[PDB]
Parts: structure tokens; C-alpha cells; sequence
């Protein structure tokens, strides 16, 4: 679990996020080139506030065991802190399913938002609230198997509370945001539900650019807002239940589920157990199973 950071060789960037990035190395220790290849996150710029959330962070993951979960492996102390965890050879779900488009079918995506409800489902146990459920945030195991990859944004809920109050300094994934994290910064496992429907549609929609939830937000709201403008029209076209529309090819059982997660009501969104009963319904269904 204690890394050092002598024997871990930069292979290659991954990715970054608002503060944190994520390295592919090497952890040879003997120097001779048979160790295994690790994912590192670390802050991309080094405060006391990052630091804190980081440690948090750190501490949600290593407590997290679970087969859509990204395995927590370790931290390098330098504090200079990194975060170790194992590394996933098909990156981002995001990425895997724009290359793939033509050979992943219906059936295929059902597997991996069962896993994904199933992943959300462990977290509620904990009552962990994810607040970045994403395509760009689920990464590819194998052609079988996705992971929530990512928990810089997650928060633990207090013991008294369904929902927690958070506004975070700096661009928020207002596209993703349930309506009551928009207006009043309410994040709880209904609103992870809401964004759940989000990535749902991304998947059904191929991470077509044109299609994507920012650019069919943008497109109902008008390319002429302003900045601050375009969070108060999104909250007034949700309000009005303006919706993403049915992605090209969607079952209509599959756009119902996303539908019902995007209600304006908190208490009537599905909870992750009902999602993942018939996600899985549908795709037997599918298979004749
Ligand atoms: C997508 C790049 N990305 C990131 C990453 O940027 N995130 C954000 C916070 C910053 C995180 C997913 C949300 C994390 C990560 C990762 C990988 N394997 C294990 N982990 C933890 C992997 N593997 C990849 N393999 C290949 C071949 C890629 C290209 S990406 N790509 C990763």
C-alpha cells in the first residue's frame, strides 16, 4: 500500500480533471523491467484545501471494494501525494464506445449500465453521493466489464441527512446536474439517479458530438447565452420539463427509464436497485432469456 516514488517510471498522460491528473507508470522496484504497470492520480496544482479533499477521496476509494469500483492499490508520500490505483487497458467508456460505435450493440450497452447501477447501488450502501457520474468517468476493464473510475467530486452524506449542500469553486458539469444541484446545490443519490439517465443517453447516443448533452442543452436553451445566462435558462427549461430527446435507434423502454430518472421530484426517481432490475429485465428480453 506504500509506494515508492523512486521505483514508479512515467510511462504516459491519461487524462486530467479540474485538479487532479492521472499518469500511467510503472512500478519496478527491481529495476528490471517486470513490474506492473499502475494508474497515479495526483493534483495537478498543490494546495491545502486539494490536499484535504484528496486525503478524503483517497480514504472513499481504499474503503470501496467492488467489481465496478476502479481497485484502490496504494499512495506514494514524496506531501507530494499520489494516489495508486490498478490500471484499465481500455480507458474511458467515453473514448471505448466512439471507436467501437459499430460493434457494440444494444445488448452490450445494458451490460454496462447494469454494472454501472449495480457500482452506483454499492456506493448508496455507504451512502457515498458520486456528484460526476459521466461516460468520461467510467472506464473499460475488458469488452465485459466498466468501472466508476473516478471520486474526486464524491461526498459522504452526514448521518442525519439524505442530501448534501455543495458548490464548488470553478465549472460544474451543469449538463449532468439534477435541477435541485443547479438551484440549490442539493446532491444526494437521486441526483447521482438523474445523471445516471445522462449517461444512459450518452451511451444510446454513440458519444455522437452533435448529440451530446451540452449541445442538445445549448441547442433547446439558444447558442446566444452568456455564461452565467445559460445555468438560470437550463434551470427554467428543466422546470418547464424540457428534456434530452429519444437518441437515434433508443427503445422506447430504454428513453421511459431515462425519462423517469429525469423527474423534477426528488423522491420519485427509481433508486439504483429498480434501475439495475430492469435494465437487466430488458436485456433478457433481448437475448430471449
Ligand atoms: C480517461 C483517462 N483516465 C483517467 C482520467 O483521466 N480520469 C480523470 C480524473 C482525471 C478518470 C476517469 C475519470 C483515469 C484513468 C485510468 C485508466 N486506468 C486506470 N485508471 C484509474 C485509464 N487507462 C487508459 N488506458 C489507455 C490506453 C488510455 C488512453 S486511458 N485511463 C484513465
Amino acid at each position: 500500500t506504500q509506494f515508492e516514488e523512486r521505483h514508479l517510471k512515467f510511462l504516459q498522460q491519461l487524462g486530467k480533471g479540474n485538479f487532479g491528473s492521472v499518469e500511467m507508470c510503472r512500478y519496478d522496484p527491481l529495476q528490471d523491467n517486470t513490474g506492473e504497470v499502475v494508474a497515479v492520480k495526483k493534483l495537478q496544482h498543490s494546495t491545502e484545501e486539494h490536499l484535504r479533499d484528496f486525503e478524503r477521496e483517497i480514504e472513499i476509494l481504499k474503503s470501496l471494494q467492488h467489481d465496478n469500483i476502479v481497485k484502490y492499490k496504494g499512495v506514494c508520500y514524496s506531501r507530494n501525494l499520489k494516489l495508486i490505483m490498478e490500471y484499465l487497458p481500455y480507458g474511458s467508456l467515453r473514448d471505448y464506445l466512439q471507436k467501437h460505435k459499430e460493434r457494440i450493440d444494444h445488448i452490450k450497452l445494458l451490460q454496462y449500465t447494469s454494472q454501472i447501477c449495480k457500482g452506483m447501488e454499492y456506493l448508496g450502501t455507504k451512502r457515498y453521493i458520486h456528484r460526476d457520474l459521466a461516460t468520461r468517468n467510467i472506464l473499460v476493464e475488458n469488452e465485459n466489464r466498466v468501472k466508476i473510475g473516478d471520486f474526486g467530486l464524491t461526498k459522504v452524506l452526514p448521518q442525519d441527512k439524505e442530501y448534501y449542500k455543495v458548490k464548488e469553486p470553478g465549472e460544474s458539469p451543469i449538463f449532468w446536474y439534477a435541477p435541485e444541484s443547479l438551484t440549490e446545490s442539493k446532491f444526494s443519490v437521486a441526483s447521482d439517479v438523474w445523471s445516471f439517465g445522462v449517461v444512459l443517453y450518452e451511451l444510446f447516443t454513440y458519444i455522437e458530438k452533435s448529440k451530446s448533452p451540452p449541445a442538445e442543452f445549448m441547442r433547446m436553451i439558444g447558442n446566444d447565452k452568456q455564461g452565467q445566462m445559460i445555468v438560470f435558462h437550463l434551470i427554467e427549461l428543466l422546470k418547464n420539463n424540457g428534456r434530452l430527446p429519444r437518441p437515434d435507434g433508443c427503445p422506447d423502454e430504454i428513453y421511459m427509464i431515462m425519462t423517469e430518472c429525469w423527474n423534477n421530484n426528488v423522491n420519485q426517481r427509481p433508486s439504483f436497485r429498480d434501475l439495475a432490475l430492469r435494465v437487466d429485465q430488458i436485456r433478457d428480453n433481448m437475448a430471449g432469456h
